[PDB]
């Protein structure tokens, strides 16, 4: 069962923005969104792909564990935090594309393709360059499809080891306090129109979990903070977080 709540559009309108928020209540098995159509429109996953990419790299042994150091290749890039060593935790925290490009190269087209199909991940199409297809290739995923994937991850139901899923869920840790835990991943798609920002993950409460997946128009990097800000305003409105 799905319910459309156009009142959430105000949270996008307030910022001269457009986008979709999709919530899934795990206890009630009920979904909520401001825009049923855009909830089912498929976009490039951009850095939200680091979730499946991490899972595959861990399960194949490309990544030993969350402590393995991936040394900076010495090439100065424009994102300062990319010009340093990383492990899986920090590489996910700072969306370090070059680290995950090497993961994908070592995974390879064939194993990457099989795994995304095993994950039922988006359109499961890796057409393009193996080290950038999630940024400018043929792979696409919708907000509702992000949730279906994330629900499997949360329940350790993806076709990789429990350990791989636990590790990636650790790497997804974004925020935690006495009221909730957020495990999520941001995304920023600029290479193919329309330019969008992603934020997908879930909110762990004492006796329920709310999965979420949002994307929004992102003409400039100046609005990237709106991904979390808008999502949280929706969560506050639905009394999911204080
Ligand atoms: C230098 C600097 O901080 N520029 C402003 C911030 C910026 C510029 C260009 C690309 C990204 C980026 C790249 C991959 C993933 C993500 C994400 O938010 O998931 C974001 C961020």
């Amino acid at each position: 069962e799905w319910q459309e709540n156009k009142s959430w559009n105000a949270h996008f309108t307030e910022h001269k923005s457009q986008g979709v928020v999709v919530l899934w209540n795990e206890n009630k098995q009920q979904g909520f969104t401001n825009n049923l159509k855009r909830a089912n429109q498929a976009f490039l996953p951009a850095s939200t792909f680091k979730i499946p990419n991490s899972l595959i790299a861990l399960d194949l042994g490309v990544v030993k564990d969350e402590h393995q150091v991936f040394k900076w290749d010495g090439q100065t890039r424009d994102i300062a935090t990319w010009n340093r060593d990383h492990n899986l935790i920090t590489a996910m925290k700072y969306s370090v594309v070059p680290v995950y490009q090497e993961f994908a190269r070592q995974i390879g087209e064939a194993r990457m393709s099989k795994m995304l199909h095993a994950f039922d991940y988006g359109n499961e199409d890796i057409s393009g360059n193996v080290d950038s297809f999630w940024l400018d290739g043929g792979i696409r995923i919708s907000a509702t499809e992000q949730i279906s994937f994330l629900r499997k991850l949360y329940h350790n139901k993806l076709h990789v080891s429990e350990r791989s899923q636990r590790i990636v869920k650790q790497a997804m840790l974004t925020e935690a306090n006495g009221d909730y835990i957020i495990r999520a991943k941001t995304g920023y798609s600029t290479r193919i129109e329309p330019k969008i920002g992603w934020w997908v993950g879930w909110v762990e409460l004492d006796d329920n979990v709310w999965f979420f997946a949002m994307n929004m128009d992102m003409p400039t990097s100046d609005g990237l903070g709106l991904r979390q800000a808008i999502t949280k305003e929706v969560l506050k409105q639905e009394k999911i977080i204080p």
